[PDB]
C-alpha cells in the first residue's frame, strides 16, 4: 500500500507515511500574483544547458524522468535567487486527465494542463542524495504547459513514450536538448518549498516561470496513454499525477518582474 495519486493512496493520505506533508514549507502553492513582491535584488536566472547530456527516460510508476549524466559540470542553473550552482539531474511532468487540470502550482487559482519540473541539486553537497537533506539542496525550475500549438522541442520526448508505457520501463534517450522545452521569457516567481512527491523533503528553492509553453492536444494525449501500473497488471492510466496547492503558511513569494 505505497503512495500514489488514487483515492486510497493519493495526496490526502501521504501525511501518514510522511508527516512533513503538514510542514511549514510544503509545495506546491497557489501563486497569488497580486501578493507576490517584486524584488529588484533578484538576478536574471542563468540556465546553461549547452552541454546537457541526457542519457535515458524512465517510467517510475508516478511520472516519467528524462535523466541527465550529472557527473560533470554541465547543465547548470544559477543566478536568480540562488547562491552557488545547481546541476540538472532529471526532468519530469505532472499532468491531468483533462486539459483544465494537471499543474501543481496554480496562478491566482488557475490550473494549467501540465507542469514541467527541471530538478537541479546544489553542487556544494556533492550529490543529489545528500542535497535533499539540506534546506538549500535543490532548485527546481517549474514551467507551465497549456494546450495550443505543438512544442517542437517536446516531440522527441513524446515519441519515445510508447517504449516506456508501464512502470519500470526505461529507454535510451541521448542527445535530448532541454533548451527546446523553455519559454522565451525567464521572468519567474520564487519561494522556499519542498519536493511535491514523497518524501516531501523541505529542500527546494522553487523557481516558477511566468510564461507557459504550449503543447498540442495530441502531445498531452500521449502523456495520458502512459500507465501507473506495471506490465501484466490491470491498466490504470497515468493521469492526474499532481499534488494540489498547500498552505503558504509563513512564506513570501517573490517576483523577478513588474
Ligand atoms: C526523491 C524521489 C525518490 C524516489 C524513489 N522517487 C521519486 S519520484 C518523484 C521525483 O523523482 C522527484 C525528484 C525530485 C523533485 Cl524536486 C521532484 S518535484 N515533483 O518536487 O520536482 C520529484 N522521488
Ligand atoms: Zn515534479
Amino acid at each position: 500500500h505505497h503512495w500514489g495519486y488514487g483515492k486510497h493512496n493519493g495526496p490526502e493520505h501521504w501525511h501518514k507515511d510522511f508527516p512533513i506533508a503538514k510542514g511549514e514549507r510544503q509545495s506546491p502553492v497557489d501563486i497569488d500574483t497580486h501578493t507576490a513582491k517584486y524584488d529588484p535584488s533578484l538576478k536574471p536566472l542563468s540556465v546553461s544547458y549547452d552541454q546537457a547530456t541526457s542519457l535515458r527516460i524512465l517510467n517510475n510508476g508516478h511520472a516519467f524522468n528524462v535523466e541527465f549524466d550529472d557527473s560533470q559540470d554541465k547543465a547548470v542553473l544559477k543566478g536568480g535567487p540562488l547562491d552557488g550552482t545547481y546541476r540538472l539531474i532529471q526532468f519530469h511532468f505532472h499532468w491531468g486527465s483533462l486539459d483544465g487540470q494537471g499543474s501543481e502550482h496554480t496562478v491566482d487559482k488557475k490550473k494549467y494542463a501540465a507542469e514541467l519540473h527541471l530538478v537541479h541539486w546544489n553542487t556544494k553537497y556533492g550529490d543529489f542524495g545528500k542535497a535533499v537533506q539540506q534546506p538549500d539542496g535543490l532548485a527546481v525550475l517549474g514551467i507551465f504547459l497549456k494546450v495550443g500549438s505543438a512544442k517542437p522541442g517536446l516531440q522527441k520526448v513524446v515519441d519515445v513514450l510508447d517504449s516506456i508505457k508501464t512502470k519500470g520501463k526505461s529507454a535510451d534517450f541521448t542527445n535530448f536538448d532541454p533548451r527546446g522545452l523553455l519559454p522565451e521569457s525567464l521572468d519567474y516567481w520564487t519561494y522556499p518549498g519542498s519536493l511535491t512527491t514523497p518524501p516531501l523533503l523541505e529542500c527546494v528553492t522553487w523557481i516558477v516561470l511566468k510564461e507557459p509553453i504550449s503543447v498540442s492536444s495530441e502531445q498531452v494525449l500521449k502523456f495520458r496513454k502512459l500507465n501507473f501500473n506495471g506490465e501484466g497488471e490491470p491498466e490504470e492510466l497515468m493521469v492526474d499525477n499532481w499534488r494540489p496547492a498547500q498552505p503558504l503558511k509563513n512564506r513570501q513569494i517573490k517576483a523577478s518582474f513588474k
